[PDB]
């Protein structure tokens, strides 16, 4: 649709040359993912997003071009209110920026971990952010895309706290397929994703990881940590070693223990390691709704 095409420059300028320094400092610099570092900026009275393409993972040049064209393509034909906008970008000389809505609460993994002391997420709050980002996910598997990385950190908070979906360029419109080019972020990826299946089932897994950083406050890995993989909670849990409530954050005073039962049971299912076993989107969705 209406994107509009900046020159990389008037990027430049509007992020103060993508200074470097963490904007809770008074830099730029707001975070930074496998395909690129993001920042603030201010074009025309309005804060953006400026994502400045980079191959930060193991991908090519050519890769990363087609990741971009990929992203404008999924956001000319998807906006929904769980869903990033896209306002620009820029792709005049050897450089790639994409420029979006600011997003004044950040991603969901910096809330969880409560960075530059934020405080940290009531329980009512964390449901409506499940049930958001699952609507994101609803309308994306509805309109025939398969996101392929979803994450804490691509489910970006509004003013309102309200979750949107971001990084499209590794989405694919939706018969399970297979890739020679495994990308991804391990400690989400379901084990056919893992193997280079193509299937809406594996974001459902993903979701499921999500779900369980949203009852634990816990980083998906952690090197430092037994077990390193949050997802393996789930099998000490069924083995009966632990229950849900060894491991809830304990940074709530507000988690009442019939929801948050529910919440895991909605995750426990999205984990299921058979990706024929897992429920879809539109199952997912109607039982957070019930969990409220
Ligand atoms: C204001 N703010 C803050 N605060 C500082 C702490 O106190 C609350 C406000 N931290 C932010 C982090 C990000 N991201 C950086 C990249 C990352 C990895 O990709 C994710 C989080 C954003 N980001 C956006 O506004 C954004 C908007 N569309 N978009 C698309 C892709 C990536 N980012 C965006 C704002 C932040
Ligand atoms: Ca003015």
């Amino acid at each position: 649709t209406r994107f509009h095409s900046f020159s990389f420059y008037e990027l430049k300028n509007v992020t103060n040359n993508f200074d470097e320094r963490p904007i809770s400092v008074g830099g730029n610099k707001m975070g930074e993912g496998g395909f690129g570092v993001v920042y603030k900026g201010y074009v025309n009275n309005t804060t953006v997003a400026v994502k400045k393409l980079a191959a930060m993972v193991d991908i090519t040049t050519e890769e990363l071009k087609q990741q971009f064209d990929q992203e404008i393509k999924v956001m000319a034909k998807c906006q929904h209110e769980n869903l990033v906008e896209l306002l620009g970008f820029s792709s005049d000389g050897d450089d790639l920026c994409l420029v979006y809505v600011y997003m004044p609460n950040g991603s969901l993994l910096d809330r969880l971990s409560c960075l530059d002391g934020t405080p940290p997420l009531s329980w009512h709050m964390r449901c409506k952010i499940a049930q958001g980002a699952a609507n994101g996910i609803n309308f994306l598997h509805e309109n025939h895309h398969i996101h392929r990385d979803i994450k804490s950190a691509n489910i970006l908070l509004d003013e309102a706290f309200t979750a949107k979906i971001s990084d499209f360029g590794l989405a694919r419109a939706s018969q399970t397929v297979m890739t020679s080019r495994i990308v991804g972020t391990t400690a989400y990826m379901a084990p056919e994703a893992l193997r280079g299946e193509i299937t809406p089932k594996s974001d459902i897994y993903s979701f499921g990881v999500v779900l369980l950083e949203i009852i634990t406050g816990l980083p998906a890995v952690d090197e430092h940590r037994e077990p390193q993989l949050l997802l393996d909670i789930k099998e000490e849990i069924e083995d009966e070693e632990k229950t849900i409530e060894d491991y809830i954050d304990k940074k709530m005073n507000d988690a009442d223990s019939t929801s948050v039962e529910a919440m895991y049971s909605v995750a426990s299912q999205c984990l299921h390691e058979k990706k024929n076993k897992r429920p879809d989107i539109k199952k997912v969705q109607q039982l957070l709704q019930e969990m409220t």
